[PDB]
């Protein structure tokens, strides 16, 4: 709920569900998130 | 909900849901998500 | 919900659902989602 | 829902779901989604 | 929701669902999506 | 539903479903979408 | 809630949930997280 | 909710539940969670 | 609740629940978290 | 809630709950924590 | 005296938008000069 | 004396985006002189 | 006198956004010269 | 007098984001001259 | 005299995010000259 | 006389986050000359 | 004269984050010019 | 006269976080010249 | 003359974490001069 | 006269933390010059 | 050289004494004074 | 040289003596003054 | 050399004595003064 | 040499003397101030 | 040599005598004052 | 030799006499002031 | 030799008399003073 | 030789003569002064 | 030799001469002063 | 030799006549003085 501000580069102030970063100089079969089965 | 504010950059106040990021120099398959089966 | 503004770059406030952003300087099949079976 | 304003580059406030960015240097077979079957 | 404006860019406030962007230098059969069967 | 309004650019308010946009210097073969058979 | 300002970085005031990320210099299969069944 | 300002580097103020972060030289599957079966 | 600031690094401010940091020169399967099954 | 500031390196502030930190220069299924099973 | 009376009810949305913007008086001059 | 009478209800969303903006007085006026 | 009576009610939202922004006397004023 | 209520439930919310803006005058002037 | 009446209730949220803003009185000039 | 009755209740919270901003007063100039 | 009655409660919160923010005349002026 | 009735009660909070910020008069000035 | 009531309390809390940060008369200025 | 009253009581607290900071006047200013 | 956009400018010519203002609110900016 | 965007700009001539002034507002940005 | 972007901007002559005054709010933002 | 980004300003020529004043709030920047 | 960026600047020509003045609050930042 | 950054800056050219001043506040900041 | 990062800046280019001042605040920093 | 990071800076050029003054406040913080 | 970091820097070129002052608080923090 | 780090800093080339001040406080804190 604060603010954010920064000169040069990223200000956030907004909530992050979920987030995967992976990340390398070599990578194999890098996946975020699996399979979603959602039911109602 | 509080104020971003870069000068030179990304600000951002949004919620961001289910965000992957996988980023190298070199990548073999790199999924984001997987299936969506979804039903009502 | 908060003001967002950057001078040069992106400013964001909206919701991001979903995103997948995969890359790299070569990739192999990147893929961003997988398959959407919808059902009603 | 607040208020996103720039100078130079890009403001946003809307929602995006399910946004696929895959980008390389160099890139073999990059789909952004897969099939979509939808039954109703 | 909220109101963009940018000056020199992209000023955005709405929803965008799945939007795919594949983007390099070198690309070799980069799809958007894939097939769509819809019944009802 | 914000207002956008840019001065050298896109202000955009609209919902973008289902864009695919596959940008490069040398493309091979790139395809949008697939197939689309619809029944009723 | 507090206000975050740097010069030359991030400045983050947001709520981050399930943030994996794993980074190398190689990996093998980085996952980021795994099956979503969600019922209601 | 105290005010965090770096000049060059990361200033949060924000909380963070649930962060994995496993990072190497070389990895093998490195997993950030498992699966998320939740019910309602 | 107190302010941080230093001038090269990382001032932090938030509160961190259920962080796990794994980090080697070599891993070989490391886990973040278990599964998750959350019933209401 | 008392003031932290360094010149390089890291100024905390906020409360840290539950952090494991497995690091080693050669590591074997390091795991942060086991699975979360939560009713209400 | 006028008067607005306005719904938009969607039911069971999958994958979809919905914008719904109740403005009451919302006038737009361009140049107004005096 | 103008009203508005303004609901937006949605049941059993999925994946979707619903935004509701109800403004009331809300004019915008680009150039204003004098 | 101008009343907006405004709900927007979403009930079982999976996976999904609703912004509502209910704003009273939001003027947009560009260029105000004297 | 102009009033406004409004109203934003939502139950049962499974991996979503509700955004509530509830503004009471908020203008915004670009250029303010004199 | 205006007035704003305002409330977002939740029940029931999983892996969810609420944003309540309450602003009231939140002018925002860009150029103010003179 | 503007008045602003906010309130933001959640009930059983899981895995959630609840951001609740209620500000009063609270302008925002950019650039002010004399 | 104007009031801000706000008020956010949670009950039964598990691994969840609330953040709440009662700020009343916080004004940011970038840049103030003589 | 302005004032702010704040209350952000949480009842049986397990591996949560509240975050409560009570501010009155908190003004941020960028650049103060002359 | 402002004022704030402001109150935060728990019940029950397990595993939490509360920051209770009650300001009175915080000002912020960046650039002061002259 | 600005007056701040603030209490932030729990009940009950296992394995927790609570701060509470109450501040009374705690400006800051970055660069003061002259 | 050769210059190639897709979209957007693609210029060539050299640019000299160039001024340009940009912002959301402008009190009378100038470009250029008076020449002799 | 060669300059190859596929959005934005591409641009190969040389530029000498560039003012801009960019901000959200400004009182009299001045990009020059007076020549002679 | 050559320059090659995707989105944004190339560039590849050379540039010199370039003022660029950015901020969120200036007061009489100068470039450059006077000739001769 | 080469220069390529994907996203972003790719450069090859040279860059001399230039200035650049970013801030939040500037009272008077000058990039430069009288040539002769 | 060449220089490979995905997002950001690349830049593969030299810079000499370069100012930059970043703050979030300045009073008559200069990067260059008079030639001659 | 050449530089690779996947986000950020990749820069191959030597950079020789340049000034920065990094601050929250600064007043009067100079990269540089007179020629000859 | 070559210089690899993913995120933050990879340069080559050897770097000579360079001035920073890092701070939260500074009353008249400078890099550099007058040549000849 | 070869430098590589991940995040942070990856730097494999040669650095001589470097200036840097960091603190919290400084009163008049110079890196250099006259050349001749 | 190579350097590897995953985080921080990452640095192969000699580095000599090389003056930092680092404080809380510093009056006249100098590097380096006059060559000739 | 290689140097490898996990997180901070690696460096690898040689280091000679480098100055340090640390402090909490320094009046007046100098590295190095004049040359020839």
């Amino acid at each position: 709920t604060g603010t954010a501000n920064t000169l040069f580069g990223t200000a956030s102030t907004g909530t992050s569900l979920f987030s995967s970063q992976n990340n390398a100089f070599a990578q194999n079969k890098p996946t975020g998130f699996g399979n979603f089965g959602t039911s109602t």
